[PDB]
């Protein structure tokens, strides 16, 4: 179930983190001018950085606390008002926190793994309709 997939995915996070979001970034293509630094190079030129693997590990380390902290895949209100007023998310809306769960969720029903994968779907809906509450655009 959800749960244990988070232990899963926080058994091996920088993997599933940097190939999760490279999934992202690969599948949504326009995402990637929120991150100057990873303009114009490849998933390998990317792996081989302790800096991207630095940030992706830091924001699964964080989308895997939200999920543990959550009942039944619905995020407490004062994990979403975080991710709302981090200066780093100044410039974003829902969308682009939707289309990262598009792409999770993707990822996990390609994967050949037991993913609970409509929870995970069940959670970034939750998510997105929390951030909006916390006043995302
Ligand atoms: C649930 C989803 C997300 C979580 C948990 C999250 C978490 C984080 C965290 C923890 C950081 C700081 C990383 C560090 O200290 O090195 C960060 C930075 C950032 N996030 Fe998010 N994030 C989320 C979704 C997104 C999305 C969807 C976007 C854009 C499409 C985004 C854009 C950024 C940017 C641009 C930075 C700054 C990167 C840098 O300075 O190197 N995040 N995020």
């Amino acid at each position: 179930g959800f749960k244990q997939d988070i232990a899963t995915i926080r058994g091996d996070l920088r993997t599933y983190a940097q190939d999760i979001f490279l999934a992202f970034l690969n599948k949504y293509p326009d995402e990637r001018r929120y991150f100057k630094n990873y303009v114009g190079k490849s998933d390998q030129e990317l792996k081989s950085m302790a800096k991207f693997g630095d940030h992706t590990e830091k924001v699964f380390n964080l989308m895997m606390e939200v999920a543990d902290r959550a009942t039944d895949c619905v995020p407490l209100a004062s994990d979403a008002n975080t991710l709302v007023q981090m200066k780093q998310h100044s410039s974003l809306t829902t969308g682009n926190f939707e289309k990262l769960f598009v792409a999770l969720v993707e990822y996990m029903r390609a994967s050949g793994q037991s993913f609970d994968s409509q929870s995970w779907d069940r959670f970034g809906k939750n998510l997105v309709s929390a951030l909006s509450s916390a006043g995302m655009k």
